[PDB]
């Protein structure tokens, strides 16, 4: 009778704490799959862990659910995907006065913050950058401010965030590209559990239908600059 | 060897047939479940079937994949779905000259085409309007132009695509109102068919990542005007 979902709350606007950090986890994601669980009669509950340590969790049964995870061939094949419920566009983030990074393809031979564990960092490991770990968005962006790296690949969603936190620091950055396509995220899960899945799909449709999902999503994003999914019929 | 996919093969820009009626089956559904099975080494087999069938015919295990279905809530209960690879957005058409209609609830004691066995002719009988039986949008639209109903819920896709084939037509009509959301569409399944859908949803991220969608999309749809989904991720 639980829903178990494991996260780090150090990722506003998808999961933080309130209180600048010292409250109740909270965000996006947070709410959806606590709205998700009341409507399938289900409490949740939350595990907090380490970003590079979140599918070893999922891996070992210590929950069942992880929040705003892209979705990716590899991923499909080895675990079980919601319906998406947002998307997400990268973006190439550098100082508002960097002039060599004008592409994905200059980020060769610069120094890049990313998150360890990520596909992102990945993708910056196979571009020939030279890395510089950082445990969440926020750090990332300081590790750009003080020298350290000289540009980040961040998803829209949390860079925007940051800009509405933090609006004075936002002359100190700069979009120097960003993909063409955006990406779906959802709700991973284990293999296996079809009905929870199947369930989780039917309560999410709900919510776009009877106007949840907007009363949720405009609690945390600005509609004019973020994606969301379509919504349901019936 | 074979996938078996049911389709309507009246309904253009997502199934007909070229030349006229005479040719083979295309659109832009038909191209992208075609691009599917082959990724899957499976040769296709469509088994054409009109819309009020299309359902019971999968119930009835006559083909195994349906096309272009709507996602709703009712139907995530009974039946499995692909991640959605299109969306529509539902419109309330009328003539140009029409006085009287200005929502979805004047359609009340209205006279209506709809087609047998959708969600929108179920809607048409819980507004209670007078409900005129059409084969298909094309039927429906002329139905509409004849003046032997006042009114047709027909989704986006079909009503541009006609237009785009009537290029001095669009003063004939109006859009005198459209739901607030636009609406997932998917492949549609038998529950169960877990193995399939996993295969399906990989392939589909693959297709998006490689440029393939973009390419059949724009062979059928201008994107100013019809709403993709979200690319993946890798």
């Amino acid at each position: 009778s639980a829903l178990r979902v494991g996260t780090d709350g150090i990722y506003p606007p998808h999961s933080f704490h309130a209180q600048d950090g010292r409250g109740e986890l909270t965000g996006f994601d947070i709410d959806l799959i606590k709205e998700v669980a009341h409507r399938l009669n289900l409490k949740v509950e939350f595990f907090e862990t380490a970003v590079s340590g979140l599918i070893t969790g999922l891996d070992t049964n210590r929950y069942d659910v992880l929040v705003n995870v892209a979705i990716t061939p590899e991923r499909q094949k080895k675990y079980d995907f919601s319906i998406p419920y947002i998307a997400h566009r990268v973006l190439l983030v550098v100082r508002s006065d960097q002039q060599d990074i004008r592409s994905f393809k200059d980020l060769t031979d610069k120094t890049v913050a990313q998150i360890l564990g990520t596909d992102l960092s990945r993708f910056a490991k196979e571009l020939k950058s030279h890395l510089v770990f950082s445990h969440n968005f926020e750090q990332s962006l300081q590790l750009l401010l003080s020298k350290r790296t000289d540009a980040t690949m961040i998803p829209d969603i949390p860079f925007f965030n940051f800009l509405e936190r933090r609006p004075h620091d936002g002359n100190l950055f700069k979009i120097a590209d960003r993909m063409k396509d955006n990406s779906a995220v959802a709700f991973m899960m284990r293999k296996g559990n079809n009905k929870l899945t199947r369930s989780i799909n039917e309560i999410l449709c709900a919510i776009h239908l009877d106007g949840t999902y907007k009363k949720i999503f405009d609690r945390y994003f600005d509609k004019n600059i973020i994606s969301s999914v379509p919504g349901c019929s019936s």
